[PDB]
């Protein structure tokens, strides 16, 4: 006799007990879905440090081991919820392929940090790093058996776990001058060889090309995580996604051909693990408004080492890297005065989402508690880009002359429309185009830490 | 505006860009039920030795740390796809209850190993381990890093990396009066602690209660999950699971209170997990037939340690562990005359699932590649118990008296009713209930590993 039990996977059939046929395909077609959206997930962080090396080897096509300048709008166009006033010079490669790789740093006003595939901090550099802006010389060695002993004099020996790396730093100095014939012409990359040096590579100008590092989505997205696997070693907390994706034509050692069944279950997964990893990050179950009765939240939720208590950070890195790049304890400040303090919101007052033909506004309170300066930082919801308009500018920064009202307030407004009075507070949206924003603080202070200073929610006008 | 998008998990809406508020917790929703379904495969082995656990500490009401002696049928019908032939002597504990725990094993035939909660090999006992059958003291010390330390001399020292551990004995002495006089008797757990060793242990029998250790159903599974989670450290290859399963209300150090939104969908993950092992354990798509054109396979797909090159062996286990239990080197033995071979089949010859109406036939060809003997098991599909029939036997050994052909060959039948003239060569089925077996090879021969020996499939009668 056969049975029925309905399910919200459909209809589970038994024939004398056994599940029919037909069930145990469906089953381990839905099994391979799960599995393939879970890992959409899982591989949000490493997707976005894949893509952008592939645009450097690629399409800038920089050796492998040399680092860019990013440091017009156009050039910084492309990095995901860039910050629009500090020049970046940022590079990722492989060490299985570059070898043991060394970053020579000059004294220089930069804050930065070496982060590994999964975007897990494995140092800081200048100013918050080791050489604390006086400079000095950073050994990058691959996690290979080969160079486990390697760690000589002079250098501050880092060892990721992964091979492919990215090395972020923001130019601090102020003298534009200064950065352009200075700093970015004195830092450079270079092969160790054993001990006797390669020859330096210079830091390369971003050329003129469209590009950008968001992960990508149908079965690109794939051919990408596929990627990630080859040019890495296995760890040990990743090996469960890896059993889970050996049945969806992906394994380490193996060409990436999926069956046209594996490509109908992995397109699918990309179209609700996207949604799934939408719903995650702007929902932020993890994390608590940051003032009581608004929408605004702390908007990094992943640690350093992606390691809470009893359990890896899954869903807070899934979180902030689908929306942002690099992490450090300087971006996390809990330092009155120093670094700095980012504050995410996409919705306004009264719980809709941001969306540029709409006007709104938002009221700054005076005394901010940011002792350098403060800004509001416009990006598109679809690609968390900095947001594009015929101004030109997707920013508000209090460096800027603003319009400050009588009690040292100030009032900035976006919309795809300026408000009459105050054209200099404005960001200008995009009608139709949800968008979100980054109040980042410079230097954030004690009144920024204990909640004494609070703003309300962005609202429609 | 809005924007919709089909999914084989429902409509997507989309809301300026944004997923609206109610496909965010649509795809939460999702996003947690996926999870529960794909962590309730994962927890296949750990919640069978858990529950085994669970009935000697509040069943049975054994001590923690002492063994029991699992004799007859009735004693043993609990244990799934248990042996039909040899007794068992098995014990599980908490090595955080116990603190170092001492196994002292006489000189006696004997076969059996050490697991840890997740049924990997931790150490071989008696013949396959270091006594050699000859006798020895096994020291099982916690992973706490308070006993770091300890390496007492005369003991074979154990480090399980996690609470939860399985000692298992299959006594191979032929002298029945030997086994419960002199064998039994004479093996021990003791407490060991600083080295002033407690009071030994006596195995005790196992008391006439209905028991079974198999995974339960409901929310009973989850509640067993948890108190895994709660009763052993968390383990670096598992630190994605928990994060996955924190939302579902289960955590490591808090309560299990789910909420009724919880207990939906966790109920829901039950019924389609369970679907989900039934269909990944028949199918095994990880594994090809053993004789081409049969539907006979290698029973034991998963590793001592579940570790293949590049992946835990999250499925081999979850499909393995869901019909048996335990595992060692000499269940898969690669020597010729030593240890066993399981091989499985839940079909007829035409694909069908046996099913217990039905009157089948097993053609055992002459010069079987055994060189102790040969059985054929029935087990119930349901439960993978050895099966309840009116006869009082749920297998055929070539140690009994069998009715052999002419040219050597042996014909075993299956069915509700004796086959006329074998009725001692049957095992007799119930009606509408499906059933497998294990067609045990004890001392496999060159002739079994090489396949020159070859059989055909279970034939619909």
């Amino acid at each position: 006799q056969e049975t029925v039990v309905p399910s919200r996977v459909g209809d589970l059939k038994f024939e004398s007990d056994f599940p029919t046929q037909e069930t145990m395909k469906n089953m381990l077609n839905e099994m391979d879905f799960q599995r393939a959206t879970q890992a959409y997930l899982w591989g949000i962080p490493a997707s976005s440090i894949m893509e952008w090396l592939n645009v450097s080897r690629n399409d800038f096509k920089f050796e492998e081991g040399q680092m860019g300048f990013f440091n017009t709008l156009k050039q910084k166009q492309g990095i995901i919820t860039a910050n629009f006033t500090t020049p970046y010079v940022i590079g990722t490669w492989n060490l299985e392929k570059t070898g043991p790789l060394i970053i020579n740093l000059p004294e220089a006003k930069m804050a930065g940090m070496m982060l590994d595939v999964h975007q897990r901090v494995l140092s800081d550099l200048s100013l918050l790093g080791p050489d604390k802006g006086k400079g000095g010389k950073y050994l990058i060695v691959p996690p290979g058996e080969k160079y486990k002993d390697l760690n000589p004099k002079g250098y501050y020996v880092i060892r990721p776990k992964t091979n492919v790396v990215y090395g972020g730093i923001r130019i601090l100095e102020p003298d534009v001058d200064r950065v352009v014939k200075q700093v970015v012409p004195n830092i450079t990359t270079q092969p160790y060889a054993d001990g006797k040096l390669g020859r330096k590579i210079p830091v390369a100008q971003v050329p003129e090309i469209d590009w950008t590092h968001i992960p990508k989505d149908g079965l690109e997205y794939w051919k990408t995580i596929h990627q990630i696997i080859q040019e890495n070693p296995v760890e040990e907390r990743d090996r469960f996604v890896m059993a889970q994706l050996k049945f969806l034509g992906i394994e380490k050692g193996k060409p990436f051909n999926p069956t046209e069944e594996q490509k109908k279950i992995l397109l699918e997964a990309s179209k609700v693990g996207r949604a799934m990893a939408q719903s995650n990050d702007y929902t932020k179950r993890f994390t608590q408004p940051y003032w009581k009765g608004t929408n605004w939240k702390d908007a990094i939720s992943v640690s350093l080492d992606q390691r809470s208590e009893n359990y890896d950070e899954l869903d807070e890195r899934a979180a902030w890297f689908y929306e942002a790049i690099t992490v450090s304890r300087g971006m996390k400040s809990t330092i009155p005065g120093f670094g700095q303090r980012y504050l995410v919101t996409y919705q306004d007052s009264d719980g809709n989402w941001l969306s540029g033909e709409h006007t709104y506004k938002l009221h700054v309170p005076a005394n901010v508690p940011a002792s350098n300066f403060w800004s509001t930082t416009v990006y598109d919801e679809n690609n968390r880009l900095m947001i594009i308009n015929d101004a030109g500018s997707p920013d508000i920064s209090s460096r800027k002359n603003l319009k400050v009202n009588s009690d040292g307030s100030i009032d900035v407004y976006y919309g795809p429309k300026p408000v009459k009075g105050y054209e200099n507070n404005w960001v200008q949206t995009n009608p139709g185009e949800g968008w979100f924003t980054y109040f980042r603080f410079y230097g954030p202070t004690e009144k920024m830490f204990d909640k004494s200073w609070t703003m309300g929610d962005i609202e429609l006008v």
